[PDB]
């Protein structure tokens, strides 16, 4: 009867960011707010698995979030491992979402570069994770192409 | 090249009259100039899934096995994980073609979060998909039919 | 600065190919020295999983050997190793160059033939390694497409890391 409002977390992985370089965690607060949905809960977090991983469930125990959305600490060296972190908390992870990330970027962003590209989405109970890379540019293509087109279907399948 | 399929439509509520998926399947395969020489019809759960695949595998002509439905992201859609755990080996590059060819030609964005697993167990080969017939055809038309002859042909030198 | 030299091995992975019949080997050394890149390792190891592990260790152990690539013994049957057994090596799987590689190639050369292609990219240590498929024409896409556009940048981030 209306367009579902989704309600998120955003989650911010760095440990250089501030509330006042954080272009990556408005970005996603202002693709949010347009498309008619609502960000409860935000937050900066350092770096590392177990911090992720406590803003992820965090976010999964608010009564006022049905989605966490998180960006940064991806990438191809030993000390990037969102991905890892991510991957160990979900129920069933939603495969699609990397998988077309990668393609699209390629195809209309990025290209070869693509290739080095992480992200994964999934769910924990009746809620939603997804993790992109921390550039914004990143953050726009996922969000436009993939998730923002999605959100309202995920969630009601999930609720019911 | 005549291969034999056995055709599993995974649901609790299709019947011989309501299955669309499984019927598109036969129309499919026929016409390729293939055959058909199992159908069934089984319950929506991991067990009845396996079970129906493994059945397929130990019928002497049979050499590949179609399912669709029982896909999805929620709790109870476990035709994936079902299958992938008979699997000898994936072929990965089903699923991903699946959902590239998906979203580039069809359902768009809705192709994140479509599920298909495909892979061999012995000499045959197993390919798994969704359950609408929009699903079944594209799967069958863009990279299965195509490929049947060729993947038997391999498995069984 | 200036164009990288990166410094490669090549693994052929097979139980006939022979130095002069090595048209896959030939082919990845010809690319990388256009490109401006230079090959310290080369040797045809036989067809096995412990053969093919084997190989890639000892290129990863070579001083002067920053990037494996291998080619050959994939497949969808039983005795198609190469895949899994890099894979057991690898600390990190770069999936993007599996993925792409058959997205490539299902809409540039071989259509719905790629969904049986295989091909693994990852890390060990700071150094990176790729197989891919033996046939000349999956080398060359592999290469043009996705590592030789990126061979530079990947050894950069991971001689930082």
């Amino acid at each position: 009867q209306a367009p579902k409002e989704v309600r998120c977390k955003i989650v911010t992985i760095s440990d250089t960011r501030t509330e006042e370089t954080d272009k990556s965690g408005q970005l996603l607060h202002e693709l949010l707010k347009e498309a008619g949905h609502k960000v409860t809960s935000y937050e900066i977090v350092k770096d590392d698995k177990e911090s992720i991983q406590q803003a992820v469930l965090a976010g999964y125990h608010k009564e006022d979030v049905d989605v966490v959305l998180t960006n940064g600490g991806t990438g191809i060296t030993k000390r990037d491992v969102t991905i890892e972190a991510v991957s160990a908390l979900l129920d069933k992870e939603i495969v699609g979402f990397g998988e077309l990330f990668r393609m699209i970027s390629y195809l209309e962003d990025i290209g070869s570069s693509a290739m080095l590209s992480r992200a994964i989405g999934g769910t924990i109970g009746r809620k939603v994770v997804f993790s992109m890379p921390g550039s914004s540019g990143a953050v726009r293509l996922a969000m436009n192409k993939l998730i923002l087109p999605e959100l309202g279907h995920i969630t009601f399948e999930l609720h019911r």
